[PDB]
């Protein structure tokens, strides 16, 4: 098939990429970075996120594979020593695909833009105080005051979400999880505190109270949005597809990354 | 239909029950506490849990309704002032049922018993230290040392689970959530810390390391089990069914109970 | 004595200030905003923090008093209805002073500046990733990766510190407390997690690892510092002095602000 | 001087004890377990706590030393390889003592008993629900509902207190810290949530609301108390004294135990 390989750009990753390209040259595999059907990421989870956003317009036609040249990643879960076995198995086909849910972010302005997240989307204030009204399925839920909010995909729950006290969710669950960043709670100000897990088709809307300018992040990309009227979150209808060649369960990846290896 | 009414047993609940029984007497409704098809709980969430465990062998043939005579409950979400409208609508039928997931607990002994939970099942030690091996789908995940563990249903996540730092999950998600009670973490002892959310068909097994005696709770019922070899958790194939007469969304119940009313 | 009155600037506060100024005019009290000995703050805790930083060069010669025109404050703990009794008692003297500890922040640059904090001093990164080496009394303690760090005074522990999970400390304890903002913890990255409480004369030093640019806040003031080589924290030798006219214990203020009133 | 040596009772500890006893036999050191002036603990922190409670009536006349034969302890902070250097230095004297604060627990009954804690004192319910009124210096602070409460010494803050989310406090601070175990917080029930740090002479009183029977722990000792009317906590006037032969700072012990070694 058509394939491409992205690299972290250091010496170890660039040369693994060149060696894998040489290995694919012994098969009916064409290097095409415009319309690939297999995207291999060599580096870390940051490199894998760049590869996902590089091709997020052809998610249904692409299967992703991640190789970690440093520590084990949650998306880059193949070792460099197995690049050869991977080259061959990818060329011989007969691999099954696995799909993870994604998060859709919609930003409406005053006087509309959509984004997909593989890890999470976060909202923070432009330096000053952060006050937003949280509306769930058109129902006003809370007035949040604090540092910000984070909405995570299932596979994203082991990332920022985990540091904010969120639960780890198996990626077979089509859901999104909202966590607070340093919420103020006293006699007059009140939030739920606990993380919130939302199913498919639930819409969470963040609406400004005073300042209309927010710092909005989608995975690694952080931008200042101005004249924002609403930020809408829902589980995407789209999915990211991985190529799977053997059993590496999610809970084993969790164990290997946080407990022991 | 056949119906029964359980009461908290205080003066307000007993007399609401007698008044509702009188109202049902004007319809084709027979009081039958052996094989009811409608079970009305009058009291609090504790009363509702007793009604659920009183009839957990006929869950598929029963629709539950809860009336709160004290504060608003998450299961007893009808006010006493609407008992009359409720009597009439229940008798005229034409109500839709909603279903919440349940948790199955299996306790195997040395030399097997199953339970259903509507809120959660918890495990603690018989006074001494609590050490269990946590195995997820036959994979050893962690050795837990601490006060205990709690496995919650979705509707249970606003109860003990919430106090232990777990996420609140919409009850349309068929899942279970595991939370830690005061886990020890140092150079030699290590747990994940974060709550864990498991989908249908995942099996979480707790296996003793030293002491084989544990205090096992299922909702309100707490018993000392001896010679335990394994405690198995999975989302039940069974569901509890509620009678619904108007829209009272889960996130609104969450708002009304924890934020404001 | 010489006194001055600062105001939040809204209608209620400005006119309470004018009425109190008229009341002081019936005593041997001179309005002097250059070298006052009594500083009265009318507004909220934000107004009181501005009054403290407005006169932090004469802390030993000033006793502070806060009046809250909105909700009860932890520093502005007098009601507007008692302004008259306060005018008279302040003029008749015979009040005792109470003193709270302060936090000294030192920022050293490449190729030195000091600040006092009444609530806390926080450090965040200039948008990118935040990595600092944490050194306690010249001993390398941890490499922190996350959103930032917060060092709180005792009276500051009910503010940002509380939202970050820190303990509430009685202000008679001469200490400072360090809390983490969303620290990453996995197989390769490790922090203590727990808040840390330091006694007098302990020095906590934050030293950059990669980026040398940080957003440093002292109470309400947040500035971007560039070419930073070190941020040093220690309990200040200076203290803020309050004028006390009756018993309003710290734990009662805590109760009134977070539990009920 | 007079000395004694307690042992964990395993093979490694018993024989280290016998070898140290032989080494002391070459000096003017008499083994006396009735009125020792030096108490050496060989084992873990549990062994050291037993040695402390074994001699808590002569705390002012005893200096403690802990040797860890397993992992590093916070009280047993000497390695077995340095037993010989320790034998000699203890016999030659010229060591300085360091003192850590202690926690006094008073249990009053219906129709009085005092305890000292080196780590903490905890209160839990006799199986049923735990409801106590929390009174600070005769002021009603909160009605606690949950699993229990823990009051920790400074050196105890790295133990149970840490697992409950409490702050780590340097042992030079004469204080005690109260942490909650799984408190319920909703519309009707309310606690502070945050850990609370109390100075010397502050008295925290726990008073029953319904059930008068509680499980009260002092360090490792857990007993069921009946007809309890009050549990009082305050920083003890007594102190535990350690023998110090070189610099091993508390924050380094924290680093070595929780971060890396
Ligand atoms: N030597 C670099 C040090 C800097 C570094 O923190 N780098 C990111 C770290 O995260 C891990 N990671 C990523 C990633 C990534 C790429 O950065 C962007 C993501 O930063 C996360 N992020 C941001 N601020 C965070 C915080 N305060 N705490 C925790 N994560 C935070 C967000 O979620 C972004 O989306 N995805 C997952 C995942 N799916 N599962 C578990 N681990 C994951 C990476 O292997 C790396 O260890
Ligand atoms: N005046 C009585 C004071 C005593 C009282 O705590 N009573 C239970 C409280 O819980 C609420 N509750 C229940 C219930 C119940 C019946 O008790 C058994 C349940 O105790 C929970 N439980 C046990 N220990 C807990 C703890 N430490 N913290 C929080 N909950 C805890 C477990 O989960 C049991 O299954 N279910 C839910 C729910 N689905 N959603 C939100 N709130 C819920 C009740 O209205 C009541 O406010
Ligand atoms: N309607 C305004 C909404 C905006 C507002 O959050 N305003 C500050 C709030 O705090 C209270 N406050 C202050 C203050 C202040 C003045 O702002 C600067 C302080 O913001 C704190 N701050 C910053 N980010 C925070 C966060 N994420 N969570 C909690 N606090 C946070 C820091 O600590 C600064 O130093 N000091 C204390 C105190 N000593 N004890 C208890 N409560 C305190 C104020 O009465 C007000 O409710
Ligand atoms: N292989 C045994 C496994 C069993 C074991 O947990 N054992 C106790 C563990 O603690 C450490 N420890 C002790 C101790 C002890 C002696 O037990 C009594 C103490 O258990 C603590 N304890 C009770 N339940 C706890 C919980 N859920 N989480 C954390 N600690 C808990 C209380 O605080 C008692 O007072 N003191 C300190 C200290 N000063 N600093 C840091 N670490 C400390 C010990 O080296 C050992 O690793």
């Amino acid at each position: 098939m058509k394939y491409m390989i992205t690299s972290k750009g250091d010496e170890k990753s660039d040369l693994l990429r060149l060696n894998m390209i040489a290995g694919f040259g012994e098969y009916d595999m064409e290097y095409d970075d415009v319309e690939p059907e297999i995207v291999i990421s060599i580096g870390g989870d940051g490199t894998f996120l760049s590869a996902f956003h590089q091709y997020e317009e052809r998610l249904d036609e692409i299967a992703f594979i991640g190789i970690h040249t440093g520590h084990l990643g949650f998306y880059a879960d193949w070792r460099p020593a197995e690049a050869d076995k991977l080259v061959k198995l990818l060329a011989k086909g007969e691999y099954q695909k696995v799909s993870y849910p994604l998060l859709k972010t919609t930003v409406k302005y005053g006087i509309e833009a959509t984004y997909l997240a593989l890890n999470e989307s976060t909202v923070k204030s432009s330096g000053g105080p952060f006050v937003v009204d949280v509306v769930i399925n058109d129902i006003h839920f809370e007035r949040f005051r604090g540092d910000g909010l984070c909405m995570s995909t299932p596979s994203g729950t082991t990332a920022y979400n985990k540091s904010l006290g969120g639960a780890l969710m198996h990626p077979s669950i089509e859901a999104m999880q909202l966590t607070e960043m340093a919420s103020i709670n006293n006699r007059v100000y009140r939030t739920i505190g606990s993380p919130l897990v939302f199913p498919k088709h639930h819409v969470v809307s963040l609406q400004p109270v005073n300042d209309k300018d927010f710092q909005i992040s989608v995975d690694h990309l952080s931008i200042l949005h101005r004249d924002v009227q609403e930020i809408r979150y829902e589980v995407s209808a789209k999915k990211i597809h991985f190529a799977r060649f053997r059993s590496f369960p999610f809970w084993r990846r969790v164990h290997d990354s946080f407990i022991e290896d």
